[PDB]
């Protein structure tokens, strides 16, 4: 495809130049369901930037003449699981503290909970939340805190013993290449007949992609100029919309279904650029940074970070033994409002942390190249909009790209280090040195982030002689164009409430011991859509796993749901549909959606039945084989658990927090 130049600049009268190439077909489509163009999904959004005096989005003057979006459609009517789910509640409602109170707070649950999927005309408005005014830099006293949170976290992973050193231009070769990149869409490579990024022909393209740099860096090396390339080559994002069970608002009395949130699609080609460069940083900090999230998951052992927070902050009690509170940050539209100030601070801190030293001059001046486009592309997208056209979005965050996790989750933990040291510069006779000092010291074990998912302990506002204000630390992240919901973040001091990654944890007689809302299950049950009732029975069973028979209530709904399914999951076909309940399961409970994983999920789950004693040695720390025999003392504890001894326990220890919200 070759793309054609529009006369206009503006994106009202570029607006109207698309009108005229309305209709088309993807023409890798036929149907119904296939996509065509309207260019008045852009409308909304055009009318939003008017009224802006630097927008984050703009209508691109090159078009091209088909589309690469694909279109879609609204899901299954069919909810299956319902039915057995309201009746199982009935059952083991009654065997509860208050019956009539739990069926209550359950039906707001199930009545609230659909479906989202890829359609584009469902789709089109989550763009406008990420229309808005942009924040290409900070002024002085935050760039001055936010570069002395960069040495906070420069300390932390030296001290956690970074040794990461940039790769050489050896590992790009193709089956060197491999090693690094993941199982992922093909992107605007679909269309040449792939559909995974580890095609062979695929890896090609990427590898070319990576050595064409090396031309540039020995140009750049003897003092001439690079190749215009490197200060243009720009790749084309996809958008999606995805799959996935989310919740119904009634908002104003109206069931409002809910908006798709938005996914990109990075060209292959990008997705080895950062994997080339910031593959072995984030799989240093996945492993060794008490503050990075990623990586987190519910069972064996893959809570560590979650845990070793919550256990510094409690010392065995139920509820903190100084006053020091826990604080859960609610910030609204994280992917849509992550600015251009942000993402500067965080992939910048990010190449800090490779060692460069060990390259050539043509090597560093390679690198260098290469971090160039990359910073670029992270922070100047060129995104396909659901109207079909092209549309320039100057720096979010939507999930797609191989920086999604690293960068966000690096960005909010530099908002938190970087608010606290503002507030103790000018509130204290501290020194910007002088705080980053004392903050080096204390986030070790008192801060995690997940993205916009973050929890941290009052303790790091307390070595500075302060008390956290969510007052003041709003106001911070209002510098960035965040907006921290002061009502909605919880601070508190029982450990009931302390939740991240929508994981709670239960301080039993001998352990700790994780688990999840009865919200989420009632609401991910209640919109799962009518799928092959194998494959509906393999997902009963992977929510059974997911909450690791913690809850004897869950459980006791799950099984009946399980028991009523009466399906043979023996010998059952990879389908499609069922490798998907396979995959997810494999990645939280193993990290690796890999065969091995996949095939250690799958004699797991299609067994006779699944009782209660595997599912609690999901809880005990492994690092193929999903369940166990040895259950913790923790685990062995809530085993020999009734419903109604639960209820009792959680209600005199004070934690019934943990099973709703």
């Amino acid at each position: 495809a070759r793309a054609f130049r529009l006369k206009s600049y503006a994106d009202g009268d570029l607006l109207r130049e698309l009108r005229q190439f309305d209709g088309a077909k993807n023409a890798s489509e036929l149907g119904p369901r296939a996509f065509v163009r309207d260019s008045h999904r852009l409308d909304a959004a055009v009318e939003k930037a008017s009224k802006l005096t630097d927008p984050t989005f703009h209508i691109s003057q090159y078009q091209l003449p088909h589309p690469y979006s694909f279109g879609g459609g609204p899901p299954n009517p069919e909810r299956p699981l319902t039915a057995p789910l309201i009746s199982a509640i009935n059952k083991v409602s009654q065997r509860t503290r208050d019956p009539v109170g739990y069926r209550k707070r359950a039906k707001e649950s199930i009545d609230l909970g659909d479906f989202t999927t890829h359609d584009p005309d469902t789709l089109h408005p989550r763009f406008l939340e990420y229309v808005h005014e942009r924040t290409r830099s900070v002024d002085g006293p935050t760039d001055d805190a936010m570069r002395a949170a960069q040495t906070v976290f420069a300390r932390l992973w030296r001290r956690k013993g970074c040794k990461v050193k940039a790769r050489s231009l050896s590992d790009a070769q193709p089956d060197n290449l491999l090693a690094i990149i993941k199982k992922g869409s093909p992107g605007e490579y679909r269309s040449l007949g792939a559909e995974d990024r580890r095609d062979p022909r695929l890896i090609a393209t990427m590898s070319s992609s990576l050595l064409r740099y090396a031309s540039a860096g020995v140009q750049v090396a003897r003092g001439r100029p690079p190749p215009g390339w490197v200060d243009t080559t720009t790749q084309v994002t996809l958008t999606f919309g995805k799959r996935e069970p989310k919740a119904a608002k009634i908002v104003d009395g109206v069931r409002q279904a809910p908006v798709p949130r938005f996914i990109f699609n990075l060209s292959p080609v990008n997705y080895a650029l950062a994997s080339f460069l910031h593959y072995d940083i984030s799989h240093f900090l996945m492993d060794n940074d008490p503050t990075h999230g990623p990586g987190f998951g519910p069972g064996r052992g893959r809570a560590r970070k979650f845990m070793d927070l919550v256990e510094r902050a409690f010392d065995g009690r139920f509820s903190t033994p100084d006053g020091a509170r826990l604080i859960m940050s609610d910030i609204t539209k994280w992917d849509a409002n992550m600015c251009e100030a942000l993402i500067k601070y965080s992939i910048d801190l990010l190449e800090d942390a490779v060692d460069k030293s060990a390259l050539s001059p043509e090597g560093l001046a390679t690198r260098g190249l290469m971090y160039r486009v990359a910073r670029r592309q992270l922070l100047e997208k060129l995104v396909e909009h659901p109207a079909g056209y092209f549309v320039k979005l100057y720096g979010c965050m939507p999930s797609g790209s191989f920086y999604t996790s690293l960068v966000n989750t690096t960005g909010n933990n530099l908002l938190v280090i970087g608010h606290a040291i503002a507030r103790a510069v000018e509130e204290t006779s501290l020194t910007h040195h002088g705080a980053a000092e004392l903050l080096a010291d204390a986030v070790d074990g008192t801060l995690i982030s997940y993205g916009d998912n973050q929890l941290f302990s009052e303790h790091l506002f307390s070595v500075l002689g302060l008390a956290y204000d969510p007052e003041k630390h709003a106001e911070f992240l209002a510098r960035f164009g965040m907006k921290l919901k002061v009502d909605e973040t919880e601070v508190t001091v029982k450990l009931g409430r302390v939740r991240f990654c929508s994981r709670s944890l239960v301080r039993t007689p001998h352990g700790l011991l994780i688990t999840r809302s009865h919200n989420s299950l009632f609401a991910k049950l209640a919109g799962r859509p009518r799928h092959d009732p194998v494959v509906d029975k393999l997902y009963v069973r992977a929510m059974m796993v997911d909450h690791m028979g913690t809850d004897p209530i869950v459980y006791a709904i799950l099984n009946e749901i399980d028991r009523s399914l009466n399906v043979s999951l023996e010998a059952a076909g990879l389908t499609d549909a069922a490798k998907k309940v396979l995959e997810d399961t494999a990645q939280s409970m193993f990290g690796n959606r890999e065969q091995d994983a996949l095939l250690a999920v799958y004699r797991a789950l299609s067994e006779t039945v699944i009782d209660r004693r595997a599912l609690l040695s999901l809880h005990t720390p492994r690092d193929m084989h999903l369940f166990t025999g040895e259950l913790t003392p923790a685990a062995q504890w809530a085993y020999e658990c009734t419903v109604e001894k639960w209820c009792q326990y959680l209600h005199d220890t004070d934690q019934e927090g943990v099973m709703f919200d």
